[PDB]
């Protein structure tokens, strides 16, 4: 006949792992976020000669709290068989089930939790070695390892192996949107009633004279070489984006289940919206039509007005025509609304984080639900008259309301792919 | 808490696109599954001297009717901003909306078609081959369409721009499983009113010496010589996959406005089953309880009991273990009826299309559903005692009985992440 009712359960988030730029531990990044930190600095070395980028975003690594230490994760041998991305999620993973206290143990546990993790891009320099060592010392000098350490789905492969998560088991890769999809596909496997638990997010590190060149090519890149003014979302002088590496994943749950065993819940996943631009393969909609479209989705699979959203994580990388198109698409939406809300883009800190870059986002959403603060944008000292909107410029914002807090997050990625969630406190 | 009653609209299947080893075009490679053909030949090219393999399956090229030509779907200068994977995926989109009689002009068309396309693996040589020319002749010298070529949802977004589609633009990669997942997550996306249309799909074409090296390193593929004997699936002397390249993509549609353009219609999605084994990051769990947890999950999805399934395309790929285990699963979960239903695995026709494995075989059961006639286990010519269902060996046979005809389709890949879609006639 025609299509039936089903039940939609209800998603909230129980707990998050990041390792970013700003740092390793998700309390950490925060007050440093808030406190107006950045990982942003300097390329050193002779190998970045005769690239017009001289900035990125690097995870901080060592022994000390707050520094990323891989042993810490994982074996000497299992470094070997993993790529970078790959075990800055099994990190992330680490921290967010131990922030969210969920470690199953019982099959009836490990069957009702799945993974849903993202990678933008392979790891360029692991196949360009093999390669080389291919060419050069021939077959037997190729890793039986070195296909499942190049393939984007092995970092939701290797935390479902190392953690026995054994629900669905995804993996999107859509350029700088992966993180936000991977969010987003989580909500809909939950609330569909495919798992109870989802370990989602995004991965990416991936810095190398190789890849800075290829997005330098694509003319992505902030040539600034100043990397404390390099990126500088909504200002007049912003010049490209700068590229970061890092993990950020977040335990979903269904709302009865975290409540039975008394979790800890940071806010709910109200919707997810997706949509594509349909124009160029990097260049945005110079209208933001598309954003428009993935932010009015989110908004009505959450069955939210405009009117109700308090806050923006805007995707604005720094670029020119990206932050303007983005700007144009809040202004169009939300109407005389958009003066009533704050927006923010949190790259000014953390960089571009690729794949791991709507996860991450979605993080500090959530967290900004659950404080009710706001996070600033960094380096905005001035801004042209287009952008007349509360960017919570420099210094981080109390947000208080009595009504919901309800906030959005953006992503977009090239090949015009774009997602949208909306997240609200409890 | 537990959530809100929402609308589950059902979702039908209105044209099939094939870039395959078997030929080009919907109903020409039906045709040629059907009579028993293979696309797998010797691998042809002194580059591929060195490495143990010596057999593939590629998409046939030239201008006859079957063939692929590129010129038809992309231009000279197109060509050289998109992969190989990228250009099957543009063919394989465009024959299938014709197929469909799908050309959205409206706004309203065109924001209601989306796109969900998934790649497993980037060719490698793309990287290797720029990463020489950087080193060699330097930075000015680096296309700037490196980014794109190396991104697997380019696939998805050139298919967007293309054909102006603005719906949810998705791309998932999860090895093996990528073209089942496509085209479940957009059965999902179009049930839960994301979309009313959705081009999905998968795409793979990294044939190469370092590929194939990798693959076999990790003890993947046949050695065998004999292109005609060397892909066996269930057969006592299988041995290994074949590498095959190709896309499939099929246009998924919202019954009711199907039923309103009067659509053709193939089939029914009923419903999509996700699980990870979390065991081996390559194997297969030896008892196939993923894969049974996969199965079982479609079946829930779909509302339908394991006895009201006729007929299963299983991913078997010809290899010792993985056949073994997934005739296991079979067995453990549809107990006695497995010796009533049928059971056969394409891939001696194709060869396995890694990323687009799980598109072309949701695309021939959809065709098994809408001709009730099943395709054959090709080389089957006698089996070991635990092969004891009815694998439809070398013969075409006609499935013309009991009531609804109903299928399940299987997908499995490294990091252990399994798929099944449950696809029936109307
Ligand atoms: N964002
Ligand atoms: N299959």
């Amino acid at each position: 006949i025609e299509g039936r009712s089903r039940l939609h359960r209800r998603v909230v988030i129980t707990g998050i792992g990041l390792v970013t730029p700003l740092g390793v531990g998700t309390h950490l990044v925060w007050d440093r976020l808030i406190g107006g930190e950045s990982g942003i600095v300097s390329l050193v070395g002779e190998e970045y000669k005769s690239i017009p980028c001289s900035v990125a975003a690097y995870v901080p690594r060592g022994s000390d709290e707050g520094q990323f230490n891989e042993q810490n994760f994982v074996s000497k041998s299992d470094i070997k068989s993993m790529s970078s991305p790959t075990i800055m999620a099994i990190g992330a993973a680490e921290l967010a089930m131990k922030d969210s206290g969920w470690h199953p143990q019982s099959e009836a546990d490990q069957v009702a939790t799945g993974v849903a993790i993202g990678m933008g891009m392979i790891p360029l320099e692991v196949v360009s070695e093999t390669a080389l060592n291919f060419q050069t010392k021939g077959y037997n000098k190729v890793s039986p390892f070195f296909v499942p350490k190049i393939l984007v789905n092995m970092a939701a492969g290797q935390v479902s192996i190392r953690y026995k998560l054994k629900g669905p088991n995804h993996a999107v890769s859509t350029a700088c949107t992966t993180g936000a999809h991977a969010v987003g596909d989580s909500f809909r496997f939950i609330a569909h009633g495919d798992a109870d638990v989802m370990v989602a997010g995004g991965t990416d590190s991936c810095i190398s004279p190789l890849s800075l060149a290829g997005f330098s090519r694509a003319r992505a890149l902030s040539t600034n070489s100043d990397p404390k003014l390099a990126c500088r979302p909504f200002h007049p002088k912003r010049d490209g984006f700068v590229m970061g590496e890092g993990a950020a994943v977040l335990v979903l749950e269904e709302y009865e289940h975290a409540v039975q065993r008394r979790a800890r819940i940071y806010a709910e996943v109200l919707g997810y919206g997706l949509s594509g631009d349909a124009g160029h393969i990097t260049a945005p909609d110079p209208e933001g039509e598309g954003a428009l479209r993935c932010m009015a989705a989110a908004l009505k699979d959450a069955g939210v007005q405009p009117e109700e959203i308090s806050y923006i994580n805007a995707h604005a990388t720094s670029t020119p025509l990206g932050d303007a198109a983005e700007n144009k698409a809040i202004k169009h939406l939300f109407k005389d609304h958009a003066y009533a809300l704050a927006v923010s883009s949190t790259k000014g800190a953390t960089g571009h984080l690729l794949g791991a870059a709507g996860a991450v986002e979605a993080a500090f959403t959530t967290l900004a639900c659950y404080y009710q603060k706001l996070p600033p944008t960094l380096n905005l000292d001035c801004s042209e008259p287009e952008f007349d909107l509360n960017y919570v410029p420099l210094k981080a914002q109390e947000w208080k309301t009595e009504k919901r807090f309800i906030g959005l997050t953006n992503s977009f990625g090239f090949g015009g792919t774009n997602a949208t969630l909306c997240i609200a406190g409890l």
